[PDB]
C-alpha cells in the first residue's frame, strides 16, 4: 500500500536527478500539477496535522485574523516532512469571509512551504 | 497494471463533481469521510442569523493515496436556527470535497 | 434498492444535540447526527445527518423523534455518492 | 519503509566519510546540502511541539516570540531533536509579527537539529 | 533497526577500550567519532521555564530540561541541564538564551555517564 | 535488545564474586566510573522518573532550596531499583544558581544511593 | 527477563529452606536471592504532614516501597519516618524521606520468611 | 496443579505471616495497600488522637484475590506523627489479618 | 460468626469465588449525644471461575456507642459482610 | 446474569416531625451470557421512617430494584 513500496535504483536515480533541475512565488494549482508529473497522481498526500486560531480581533468594525496550520507531505516509499504555514484575512467586513480567506489560505501556504523540502525543483 | 497508464494521462486532460469521480475513478473506486467539524460561531444583531462552520474532509482511492482540505460553509440573514443550520452545516462538507479532489489532478 | 440492507451497512459515527431554545414557550431543538455507509467492495463515504423540531410539548418528545428524522435524513443522502 | 532499512558497508562508509569534510550558516543552504548528503529519500523531518511564549504589546509594537521542537531522522532508524526560537520585532500588525516569529523558528530547529549528524552539515 | 541491534563481539571489546582514556561541539564530535552518526540518538523528554523573573529591567531567566541519549543497543541515561540566563534587556533573547543553553548542558552531562572519554 | 536479556553464566558467577567484595580506599565521578568498569558502558540504564520541588523559599537575601529525584536504574536482564536522592543549598545570591546546585546534586546523589542498592563494592 | 523466568526446583526448595531461620537486610537479601533476584520501587510518596514549633521543624513521610522477586510475586508496605529538633527544614525532609524508604524496604523485606 | 488446591482445601501479628508463608509458600501470595484514608485527626489535651483506613488487598498463584477495609487508632501519645506511623501499621496488619481470615477456617 | 463465608467457601472452593470493594463512602456520622451513630455505604463486588459476577450495595448502621473506633469498624466490617450475604443470595 | 450499579445519587433527606423522608436516583446496568447487554434508571423513596439510618438503607435499595426489575 502506500508508504510502504520500495523504488528501482534506475527510476530512483531519475528521480532524484530530476529534484535537482532548480529554478536559480505562490502558484497554488500549478504546485499540484508539478507534483503529479514529478511524482505521478498516485505518488503523494497531504494532511493537515493541526490548525488553531491566534487572534479574531474587531478594532474598527474592520477585522483582523490569523491562522496558523500545520501540513503533512508524504511520498510513496514512506518518508515525510511538516512545515507551518500561515493565512491571514485582513480587511474584510464579514466575519464569514475572513475565516474562509484565512483558513484556506494558511493550507496553501503551507502546502506550498512542506514541499520546497523534497528538492530544489519545487 | 496497463490502466494505471490509462488514468495518468486521462488525468492530465455542482453535483456533477460527484459522477464525473465516479466514471473517472470508477463508481467503486473513491472513497470520503469527515475527520472533524466545529460551528466556528453563531450570532444575531438584528433578528437574523450568521452561522459558520469549517468542516475537513479525506479522500483516499483504492491502494490509500490519499489527501485532505478544509471545508466551509456559510449562511446569512435566515431567521431561524432550523434554515441556517440545514445550510452551512450542511454545504461545507459538499465544498470541501469538491476542494479536496482538484488536487489530485486537472480533470476534476 | 437493488441490494438494501445487505450490500452496504450504516452506523452513526457521533451525534450532538445543536441548540435547544423555549423564547416561544415551546421545544425548539436542533440534532445533527454524522453518518458513515460502508460497502462491502470496500467503498464507503460519510454525510452530516441533520433533524429538527420545532414548538413541541417536551424535551424528549421534540429530541428523540428529531433525531430518528436526523438518521433517517443521513441515510437517504448518504446514498448519493453511489449514482 | 522509512526508519527501518539498513545501510550496507559501502554506504555506510561514504557518509561517514562525507560527514567530516561570528556570522551563521545562511540558513536555506543546509536544506539542499542534507538532500544531496542523504538523498531524498534519505530522510525526514516533524514539529513535535510548537509553543508562543509572550505575545506583549507595549507602545504599540508586538514581540512575538515561539519555541519549536524538530525531529529529524534517517531511514536506517537514528533521529535527533533540538530547540529553536523565532522572535520578532517592530511589527505592527499580529499576523506579520506571529508569521514571522512562527516561521523563523521552525527553520532554525531544523539548523540545529542537522549540525548534530556531523560538522560538514 | 535502531535499538534492536546488538554490537559485534570484537567491536564491542573494541569500543569497550577506546571509551576509557583519558583526553560543547567538541562533545558532539567526539560522540559522533566514536559511535558514529548511525551509532546513537538524542531526545528532549520534557522542559519547563522555571522562573521569569523581572527585578529591575533585566530578564532572569532559567529552564530545566530533561535531555536523554540513547545507542543503538538500548542502553539509556537522562541528565538535567539548566541554562540560567542574566544581564539582557529584552525577554525574547534571555529566553533564546536559555532555552539553547539548556539543551546544550544537558548533552554534555548526559554524555559524560557512558564513559571518561567525554 | 537492552532490558529483554540474560546474563551468561560465566559472567554471572563473576559479576556475583566481584560485586560481594569490599572497597579498599563517596564522590560521583568514581560511583560512575565503578559501575562502567563492572557491568560496562551497555549493561545498564539510568532514568529520573519524577523530580518535584519541594520547596523554594528566601530567608534575608537568600535562598534555601530543596528539590527531590526518583532514579531509577535497570539492567539488561530486567532487575531495577529506585532510590530518593535530594539536595539543598544555602547562602546562594540568585535563585538560577541555587536551582542549579539543587537539581545537579540530586540525580547524583539518587545514582550514587540506587546503585548502593546491587552489593558492597560502591 | 526478570519477571518472567520460573525458578528451578532445586533452588526455590533451597530458598524455601533457607527462608526458615538497612545495610544488613540489603545484604542479606543480595546473598539469598543474588544481586538480580529482586527489585525494588517506590508506589507513591506524600508528606504526611510538616510543621514548625519554636524554629525546630517536624516531618512525616510515607511510602509504598513495593519490593518485586523474580518470579512475578511482590509484595508493598507501609514505611514512615521522622525527624525532630533539626533548624533546616531541607535537613529535616533530607532526613525523613532517606529513613523512610529504608523503613519501609525492611518492613516489606520482613515479609518472604522469618530468614530476614 | 489440582494437587495444591486439594491439599490448600484440605487444610482449611507475625503469626498469620508466618501461617500464610507455610500455606502457600515464600511465593504463593502478594499483598499490596490500594487505597488509605485519614479519618480523622484532634488536639484534645495535648494528647493526639487519629483512626486510618486502608484497603489492604491480597493474591494468590492462581489470581484469585480478596480485600477488606482494617482500622487502627492511637491515644495517649504526645507526638503527632508518632501517632499515625503507628496508626498506619497497624491498620496495615489488621487488615491483613482480616483478609487472611476471609480465606478460610484455617487462618 | 459470618457463616456465609465457610458456606461459599465449602461450595465454591477457596479458588471458587472472589471478593472485592469498588467504592466506599460515610453517608454521615453525627454526634448526637456523644454515641455516634454511623451507616455507611459500600459498593462490593463478587465473581466466579465462571466469569458470571454480581455487583450489590450494602449499608450497615453503627446504633449508638460512646467510642468512634468501634463504631466506624463496626460499620465497615458489617456493610461489606451484609453486602457479600446480599449478593451470595442473588448467586443461589 | 450480571448486574452493576456504575452511578448513584441520593437526591433528598427530609424529615416531618421525628418521621423521615428520604428520595434517592441510581444508575443500574445488567448484562447477559450472549454479549447482549439491558440498561434502566431507576428511582425509589422512603417515607415516615423513624431514624434517616433506615431511610437511607431503604431507599437505596428500592432504588436498584426499580433500576433492575426495569433492565433485567
Amino acid at each position: 500500500c502506500f508508504g510502504q513500496c520500495q523504488y528501482t535504483a534506475e527510476e530512483y536515480q531519475a528521480i532524484q536527478k530530476a529534484l535537482r533541475q532548480r529554478l536559480g512565488y505562490i502558484e497554488g494549482h500549478r504546485v499540484i500539477n508539478l507534483a503529479n508529473e514529478m511524482f505521478g497522481y498516485n505518488g503523494w498526500a497531504h494532511s493537515i496535522t493541526q490548525q488553531n486560531v491566534d487572534f479574531v480581533d474587531l478594532n474598527n468594525g474592520k477585522f483582523y485574523v490569523g491562522v496558523c496550520a500545520f501540513v503533512r507531505v508524504q511520498l510513496k516509499d514512506g518518508s515525510y516532512h511538516e512545515d507551518v504555514g500561515y493565512g491571514v484575512s485582513e480587511g474584510l467586513k464579514s466575519k464569514a469571509l475572513s475565516l474562509e480567506k484565512a483558513r484556506k489560505e494558511a493550507v496553501t501556504d503551507g502546502l506550498k512551504r512542506a514541499l520546497r523540502s523534497f528538492g530544489n525543483a519545487l
